[PDB]
C-alpha cells in the first residue's frame, strides 16, 4: 500500500481528520481496529467551536437535524432521584438568559447535544465521501521512520493478513492509549460505569436539562429526549434495580441495555509531534468528562493540523509549518486536562452544605433534607450554602464559555503585529473575549450578503486563506493578488461595505474589527487570524508577502 | 343614572380603569363619544409593563395570539426606498442578544406588536363582561362636584337626550384633548407639529428575510400593521387623494406591487403634561395628562400603567377599607412618569437630524442631493471611511426611540404615602437609568422578576401577587409573617395573602433567584400592592420587624 | 332616533347582520339588553361555512388565533371517568383521515372550536368598526308596523329613559324567547329538558396524549373551553353550590388536581322551528327560528349563516337597486334549514340510549351496575365479544351529532325567485345527504371550492366571489361573458364583477380542480352571489347562453 498521510485511528479525531485532508485533495488511509463506530453515546456535548467546524465542512445542518438543540439542555437537576424532590436546579449550557447572550454573541453556531453514537459515523462518511480511503477491522502494529516518510505494519482482522503502508506522515488519533503516542516517544505529564437504558420519562422531564444528577453521585443522561438513557457513577439484573432507586419508582417500564466502564489516566502530552507522526485527540489529552472538553478539543486538533499538512505535502508551504502545531496545540491539551479534573472539586462542598460525608446512608441523606427544610436562620445559611455549592458546578456545566472558545496561539503560523496581549477583560475561564489580534480565532459578527444574515466565519475556510477588509481598502485586492501568484498560494480577499458582495448591514464589523476600514485581517483555513494590518499604506501592504512567506516557512 | 365611578373615555387607559374596577367589584359607567373603538392602528408596541398587567387580569394570552412576537420586531431597515439600498439597519426593540437578555431577565413578558385596533375591542370586552357598564354614542358635556360626589351631565348620539350621571368618582380618561382635564383645571406644562398616517394593502418578498417592525425611508416611516400584507406609511390638516398611491409607490421604490389605498388621516401633537392629574373627585390619566410624540411607545403603554396605579386605589376607598388620602398617591407617583415620557419622547426626536448630517444632507434632500450622498456614502477613501462611520453613529444614536429605552419603560420609583419608607438610602442606577433597567426590592420599585417554580413548573414571582390584592413574600425562616399578616388582615379588613417561598412549598426558589434578587434575608418581607409595586420591606423576621407591617399597612391605607 | 334596520340581538346573528349591513355601507342600530357579550362559552364548534364567512369578511385570521384547531379536537373519549378506564374512543370532528379529506376538499376552511364567550365581541367590535351603531343596556319593548317602515319603542337600562326608533326594517335576532318573533305572530312547530353547565379551571396531564374536545362520562361532558387549563362540565331551575366541586371530582375520577369552580348555568331548550321566518318588515333570525339540542353543533353556525342570507338583500332593497320582492327569498331559503337542523338536533340524541342498551344497562345505573358492566366488557367469552362489538357499534352511530354530519352542514339546496333555474333536474345526493357534502354547481348550491391559482399562490373559488356583490366566474373562451356583464351592470345598476380562469389569466385553473368541479364546458358561466350561492348557470357562451344573463339578474332582483 501506499498513502500520503496514515490515520490510525477512527474516532472524532481521526475521522475528522480525513475528511479535511480528503477534501484539500490529499490522500489518506483512515484506520480503525474495531469493526464500527463507538457503539456508546459516549461523548454528546457538541460546543461551537465544532459547529462551527462542521459548518466549514457543510456539516452543520445535518448535525443539527440528528442533536438535540440547547434549548432542550439547559434545564439541569440536582435531586434525590428523578421522581423525589429536588435540591434545586441550575442553567446548565448557557441556559441563563445572560449566558445565553455571551453565547449567541461569540458565533453564528450553538451548543447542542449529538452522542458520538451518531456523529461518528456522519464523519466517517463524509471522509470517504470527499475521498479519503477508510478501512475498519485494521489494526496499527508499528511503524518505521525514515526521514523520507514512514512505514507502518498493519494486521487485517478480516484476512488475517498483515501488510505494510507507506506514508508520508503518521496521524496518531489512536485513543487515551495510543500506541502511536509510544512508538513516538511523546511525553506526558500532569474512572465511571455506565447504564445504558430504554425507558418513557416524558412524564418527568416534559416540564428539559440535558441531565439530572442524583446524590455516591449518580448521572441521569438524556440520550434522545426522553426514551433513550444512560446512567453514570464514580453487573447483572441489578442494574434493573439500580435504575429503579435512580428513577425513584418502579412504575415505569425499563429496558437494560448494555454496560460498559470508562477509565482515566489523566495526562497530557507535553509534546504532540515527533518527527512525521502528529498525534491528536485522546492521544495526546486524557481527563474526565467535566466541561465535555474532549471530542470537541479533539476535531480542533484535527481542523489545526490537515490544512498545514495539505499546504506542505503540496510544496506550497516548507516542513516547519508543521511545528506551529505542538506549538498551538500542546498548551490546549495541557489546559483541557488541568480544566476538566479541576471541575471535579467542585461537588465536594454540595455534600458538605448538606453537612454530609463524602458517603452518606439512606437516612443519613433524608436527615439532610429535613434540616434544608428547617425554618431557622441556620437553616436560611444552609439553604444558602446548598445554592452557592451547586452554582459553583457550573463551571464543568457550560459555564467555561472562555476555557471553550478563548484560544490564543503562539507560533510561526502567527504573525505578530507588534502590539502587546491585551489580555482579558473578566475571568479568561468563563468569558469569551473576542479579538482580531493575530494568534487569536476571528470573531463572530453578522454581515449580509443578499440582505441576509452572513456570519464573517462563512467569508473564510474552505482550506484557504481568506483577506477582510472595508472599501477604503481596496489595495488589498490587488496586494493580495500579487502575493497568491507569486507564493502560489490562495488568497480570497472579501472587501466589506455599502455596495459590495458583502455588508456591514449592521455595523458590527468596524464595531469587532479593531482597526481602521483601511486595515485588514488575514484569517488562516482553521479560522485563526494570522496577520492583521491597520491600514492600507504603503507599509501596510507590503508586510503582507512577508507575514505570508514567514507563516508559510519560505 | 348612577355608579360609582364614571369613566370619561373607552381608550387602552379608560377601557383599563373599567375592567379593573370591575374586577374588583366596583359599579363603574364608561362612555366614549363614538360609535366604535379607534378605527386606526395608532399606538402598536406594547412595553413588559402592560402585557405584566395583561397577564395579570388573564388576557395575556389572547394579547399574545394576536399580536406579532418580538423576534418579528427588530429589523428596523434604514433606506431610500423599500425596494431600494439600504443605508443600514439597526437591533430594533431590544433584538440585539445583549438587549434581549436584559428584556427577559427584567420580566416574565415581552415587547410585542398588537395594534390599537385590536388591543382595544380586547379590553372594552373583557370590562363589560367584568361587570363595567359601558356606553359609546354617549359625550360627557361637563360636571359639577359637591362633596359627596360628581354630577355629570351626558349627550346621548343615538338618542339625541341629555342626562345626567351621579358618581362619586369621574376619571378623565378621554385623551389628548381633554374636557374633564380642562374642567378640573389641570395645570399643564413644557409646552415646548403633525403627522399623516396612510393605510395600504400589498403583499411585500422584500420584507421578511429581516423581520421588522419599521422601514425608515429618508423621513417616512413604512410601519407594519400585519405581516405582510397590511400596511401604513407616516412621515412629518392636509388632503392627499390618488397620488398617496404614488407616495406609497416611491416609498415601496417600485410599482409592481399592487397597492390598496385604505384610509387617510392625520395626528397633530401639542407636546405637554399636567403637573398635577387630581382635582378633587376628578382623576385623569393618559393622553389626557400627558401629550407627546410616539417615538418609544410610551404613550398608550403609559396609560394603561396610569389605569393600573389608580383601580385598586379606588376600590379600597370606595369600599371604606381606606381613607380617600390614599387616592393623594395617585397624582404624587404618576405626575412624575407624565413629564418624564413627554421629555423622553421629544428628546428622541433630536437623534434623526445627525442622519442627515453625517450625509451632508439638508434637512429637505432632493433626489439627486440624495443620489449623490449614496454615492459619496460607497467612496473608497479615508473621507469616505469617516463618512461610514459616521453614519453608523447617527443611525445607532436611534435606538433610544426604538427600544433602546429599556430604563425609561421599568425604572419606575414612586414616592408618596402609598409606599412605605424601610429607612434606606436610594442605591440610584449603576448604569444608565434610561437604558438600562435596574431590579431594586425597596419599597417603591416595581416587585423584580425571577422565575420559582410550583410543582417544578416556571412561575414568576409577578404570578404570585396582583390580583387586586395585597401580597408578602418571604422565605421558611420568615414563617411568622403569615401569623403577623393575618392580624394585621382581620384587625384592618384587608385581603393579604402570604407566600413562604421555600423547599417543600408551595412555591420553591428553584434556582436560587429569589434569594439572589430579594436585597435581604431569608426571613425579610417583602409586600406588594395590587399594582406589583413594593411598599413595604422588612429585613427580618424580628420582633420590631414583625411589629412594623400593621404600621406600613395602615400608613398605605391612611388610617 | 332613526335607523334603516333595528337589529334586535347582538349575538352571532345579530352582530354578523350588523356587521355585513355596515360593511355594505347600511345604517343599522343593534341593541342588546345585557351590559355585555355572552359570559358563557356556549356554542363552540365553528363549521367551516361560518369561518367562509369569516373569511370573506376578513376575520378568518383573527378567529384562528384564537381557536383551538382541528387536529385538537378529534379525540372524544367515552369514559367511566376522565382518570378512569376507557370505553374506547371516536375520531369526532372530522378526524378521521377519509373524514378529513372530504373535509378539505369541501371548503378552504376547517372546523376550530372558537367559544362564543370569545366569537362575539370580535364581530360586536367589527360591526361597530364598519359602520354599525350598537347600543346595548337598551331593551326591545315592541312595535309597530305601517306601510313605509316600523316604530319601535326601547328601554334605556342605563339612563331609565325609553325612546322610539324608526326603522324601515326590524332585524329579530333576538334569540330563543324572542319578543320580535311573538310580536310578529310567526308560527312555531316541531315542539315535539334542560342541561346544567359548570365551568371550572384544572390543569388536566390526562388530556394530551389524545387532544380532544371532548370526554363523555357515562351522561356528564367534560368539554374544552382552552386546553386544558379552562374547563365546563355539562349535563342533562337548579342550584348547586361547593358540592359541584365534589361533582367535578367524580367526573374527573380523582381529587388531588387543584380546580376553581367557576360560574353554573342552566340551559333550557324548547324544541321548535319557525314555518315562516318573516312577516312584512320584519325578519327573525337565528335561536329566534330554530331552538334545538346542541347535537352537530349547528346552532351559532346556522344563525350565522341567516345573517349571511339576508344582509346583501336587505342592502340591494334599500338601495333601490332590488325590488322588495327579493327579501321573500330570506324565509323560501332559510326557513327549510331551520326545519332541518332542529329535527336533525333532536334526532341524534336517540343515539345515545343503544350505547346505555349495549353495556346491558338501565339509563340510570348505579355505582355498582356500572362496575358490573366493565368487568362484563372484559369477558373471555364469545358474549363478551359480541357485547364489546355491541358498544362499538352503539359509540360508532353517536358521530352523526359529533362531525359525522358534513352533509347537513353543508348541501343547502336553496329554490326561491333569487336562484333562477338553469332547467337541469336534481341530481340529488349519491351517498347520504347527511354525512356527506356533494359539491354541486347547479343553482341554488352553495359555490363549490377548488384551489386556483394567483401569481402561482393559491386561492379559492370563494376568494374571488363574495365581498357583498355578484360575481360571474367562466374561462378564456368564455371571453364573451365580460361584456355581457358590463351592460347588464349598467342597465341595472348592480355590480357584477367577471373573473376569466385560465392560463395567463389573473387567476389560474393550475391544477385543473375548476374544469373539473364546474360540470360544464369553459365557456359556460356561473354567477354567484354575495352570500356565495350560485344563482344562474349558463352551459356555453352561446347567444342564447349570453342573453340569458340580464334576464336572470333581474328576475333574482325582483325587476
Ligand atoms: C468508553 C468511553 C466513554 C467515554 N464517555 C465520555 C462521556 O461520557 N463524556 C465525555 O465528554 N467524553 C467521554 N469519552 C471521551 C470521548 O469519547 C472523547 O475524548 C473522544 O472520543 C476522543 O477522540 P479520539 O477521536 O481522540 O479518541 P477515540 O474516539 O477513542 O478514537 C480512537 C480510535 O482509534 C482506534 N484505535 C486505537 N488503537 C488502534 C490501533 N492500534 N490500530 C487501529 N486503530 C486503533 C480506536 O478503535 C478508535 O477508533 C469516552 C471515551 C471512551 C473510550
Ligand atoms: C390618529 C392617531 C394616531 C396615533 N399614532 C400613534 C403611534 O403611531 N404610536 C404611538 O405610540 N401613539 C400613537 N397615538 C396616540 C395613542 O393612541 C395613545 O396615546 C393612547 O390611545 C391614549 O390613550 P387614552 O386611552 O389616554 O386616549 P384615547 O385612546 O384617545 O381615548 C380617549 C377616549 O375618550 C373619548 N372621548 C374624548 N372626549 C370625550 C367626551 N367629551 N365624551 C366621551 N368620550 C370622549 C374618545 O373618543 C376616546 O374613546 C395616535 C393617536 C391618534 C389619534
Ligand atoms: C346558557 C347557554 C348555553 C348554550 N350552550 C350551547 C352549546 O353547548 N352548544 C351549542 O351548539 N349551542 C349552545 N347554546 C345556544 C347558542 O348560544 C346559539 O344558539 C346562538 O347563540 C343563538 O344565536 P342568536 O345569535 O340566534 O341568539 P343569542 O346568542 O341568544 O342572541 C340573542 C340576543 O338578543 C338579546 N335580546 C333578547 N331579547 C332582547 C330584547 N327584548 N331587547 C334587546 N335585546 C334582546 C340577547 O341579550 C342577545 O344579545 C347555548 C345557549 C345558552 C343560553
Ligand atoms: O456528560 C457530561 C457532560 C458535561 C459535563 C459532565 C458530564 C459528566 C460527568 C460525569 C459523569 C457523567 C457526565
Ligand atoms: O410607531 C413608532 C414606534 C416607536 C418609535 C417611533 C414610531 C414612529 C414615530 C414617527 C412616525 C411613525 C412611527
Ligand atoms: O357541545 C357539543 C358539541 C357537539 C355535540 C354535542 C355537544 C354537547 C351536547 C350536550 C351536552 C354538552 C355538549
Amino acid at each position: 500500500a501506499e498513502t500520503d498521510v496514515l490515520i490510525v485511528g477512527a474516532g472524532p479525531a481521526g475521522a475528522m481528520s480525513a475528511t479535511l485532508l480528503a477534501s484539500l485533495g490529499i490522500r489518506s488511509l483512515m484506520i480503525n481496529r474495531w469493526r464500527s463506530t463507538s457503539p456508546g453515546p459516549r461523548s454528546h456535548i457538541i460546543n461551537q467551536r465544532t459547529m462551527e467546524i462542521l459548518r466549514d465542512i457543510g456539516l452543520e445542518e445535518s448535525a443539527k437535524s440528528l442533536a438535540v438543540p440547547k434549548e432542550y439542555m439547559g434545564e439541569h437537576v440536582y435531586a434525590t432521584s428523578l421522581a423525589g424532590e429536588e435540591f434545586g436546579r441550575i442553567p446548565a449550557w448557557a441556559s441563563h438568559p445572560q449566558a445565553h447572550a455571551e453565547h449567541e454573541l461569540a458565533s453564528p453556531s450553538r451548543y447542542c447535544d449529538l452522542p458520538q453514537l451518531y456523529f461518528e459515523p456522519m464523519v466517517v462518511s463524509e471522509a470517504a465521501l470527499r475521498g479519503a480511503d477508510v478501512r475498519f477491522l485494521t489494526e496499527y502494529l508499528g511503524h518505521v521512520e525514515d526521514q523520507d516518510g514512514v512505514t507502518a505494519r498493519l494486521l487485517d482482522h478480516v484476512s488475517g493478513a498483515e501488510y505494510e503502508v507507506r506514508a508520508k506522515y503518521i496521524i496518531g488519533a489512536d485513543g487515551a492509549h495510543s500506541l502511536v503516542a509510544q512508538n513516538a516517544g511523546l511525553p506526558f505529564e500532569g474512572g465511571s460505569i455506565n447504564i445504558e437504558f430504554s425507558a418513557d420519562l416524558s412524564s418527568l422531564c416534559e416540564h428539559k436539562g440535558d441531565m439530572y444528577w442524583m446524590f455516591g453521585v449518580a448521572a441521569l443522561r438524556m440520550i434522545r429526549p426522553w426514551n433513550k438513557w444512560i446512567c453514570v457513577w464514580g453487573t447483572k439484573e441489578e442494574a434493573k434495580k439500580i435504575i429503579h432507586e435512580i428513577i425513584g419508582t418502579d412504575e415505569i417500564p425499563v429496558e437494560v441495555g448494555p454496560i460498559s466502564t470508562w477509565t482515566i489516566n489523566q495526562q497530557y502530552a507535553v509534546r504532540n509531534t515527533s518527527g512525521r507522526v502528529f498525534c491528536m485527540g485522546d492521544a495526546v489529552h486524557r481527563h474526565t468528562p467535566m466541561g465535555g472538553l474532549g471530542l470537541n478539543t479533539s476535531v480542533q486538533d484535527a481542523y489545526n493540523l490537515a490544512w498545514k499538512l495539505a499546504l506542505v505535502l503540496k510544496g506550497t508551504a516548507a516542513p516547519t509549518l508543521l511545528d506551529s502545531y505542538d506549538a498551538e496545540r500542546s498548551p490546549v491539551a495541557k489546559q483541557i486536562v488541568e480544566r476538566a479534573f479541576k471541575s471535579l472539586s467542585t461537588f465536594p462542598p454540595v455534600f458538605e452544605a448538606l453537612s454530609l460525608p463524602p458517603a452518606p446512608t439512606e437516612s443519613e441523606m433524608a436527615e439532610a433534607l429535613v434540616r434544608l427544610k428547617d425554618a431557622s436562620e441556620e437553616g436560611a445559611k444552609r439553604r444558602a450554602a446548598l445554592r452557592k455549592a451547586m452554582d459553583a458546578t457550573i463551571i464543568g456545566l457550560g459555564g467555561g464559555h472562555g476555557v471553550e472558545l478563548n484560544q490564543r496561539y503562539v507560533s510561526r503560523a502567527v504573525f505578530p503585529d507588534g502590539t502587546p496581549d491585551p489580555g482579558f477583560v473578566r475571568d479568561q475561564e468563563f468569558f469569551y473575549q473576542a479579538s482580531t489580534r493575530p494568534g487569536a480565532h476571528l470573531p463572530h459578527v453578522w454581515l449580509t450578503e443578499n440582505q441576509r444574515r452572513i456570519s464573517t466565519l462563512d467569508l473564510c475556510g474552505k482550506g484557504r486563506f481568506t483577506l477582510l477588509t472595508g472599501l477604503s481598502g481596496a489595495a488589498w485586492k490587488h496586494e493580495a493578488e500579487q502575493v497568491s501568484q507569486s507564493l502560489g498560494i490562495e488568497l480570497k480577499v472579501c472587501v466589506i461595505g455599502p455596495g459590495q458582495e458583502f455588508v456591514d448591514t449592521y455595523g458590527e464589523y468596524a464595531k469587532i474589527s479593531e482597526i481602521g476600514e483601511s486595515g485588514a485581517l488575514l484569517v488562516r483555513p482553521d479560522m485563526f487570524i494570522a496577520f492583521r494590518a491597520k491600514d492600507a499604506s504603503r507599509e501596510g501592504l507590503e508586510q503582507l508577502n512577508v507575514a505570508v512567506k514567514s507563516i508559510l516557512g519560505r
